[PDB]
RNA sequence: CCACUGUCGUUGAAAAGCCAGGGGAUGACUUGUGGAUAGGGGUGAAAGGCUAAUCAAACUCGGUGACAGCUGGUUCUCCC
């Protein structure tokens, strides 16, 4: 290695996660992702 | 000690009063002090009344971040 400088660690390995409600030009705010009212956008919704 | 009528007051002088009238006024009366009954319990000449401005189940803390197919909200940018 050369440095803890230049370090990268390798196009393609790493990958930014996702934040929902941040505004709208990130592409997941306000609803963030979850559509309208109903039983899925809700804090506690899952599948089942 | 009460509370029948009306006006006023209704961000009141007052979270229920004032004023003018009204009822009982030796009685199943009024009142002081202390005590008893405690929550699905009490107490009730019974209105679901009252149980500390809280009552078709007090208040406080705990289970507890109860659950909420409901309502609200959900925050930087650009490209397809």
């Amino acid at each position: 290695g050369l440095r803890l400088n230049e370090l990268s660690p390798g196009v393609g390995a790493k990958k930014t996660a996702q934040r929902r409600g941040r505004g709208i030009g990130s592409g997941l705010g306000k609803t963030g992702g979850r559509g309208v009212k109903g039983q899925k956008s809700r804090s506690g919704s899952s599948i089942r």
